């Protein structure tokens, strides 16, 4: 039990590790490959199934 709500989940950090490498790399094809791979691979690892689109 001992269940309690929280914010700033570790999931964005796993993505952060990727995007850290993705962003660090510079170019055309290289940039795009890390942009999706990091976004899709890590998003899936979250366990989330419902995608929501940020406004603005």
């Amino acid at each position: 039990g001992v269940d309690e709500p929280s914010t700033h989940e570790p999931a964005e950090k796993h993505l952060s590790q990727c995007m850290r490498q993705c962003e660090r790399q510079e170019g055309g094809q290289q940039k795009q490959l890390c942009r999706f791979r990091c976004q899709e691979r890590y998003k899936k690892e979250r366990g989330q199934h419902n995608y929501k689109r940020e406004d603005d």
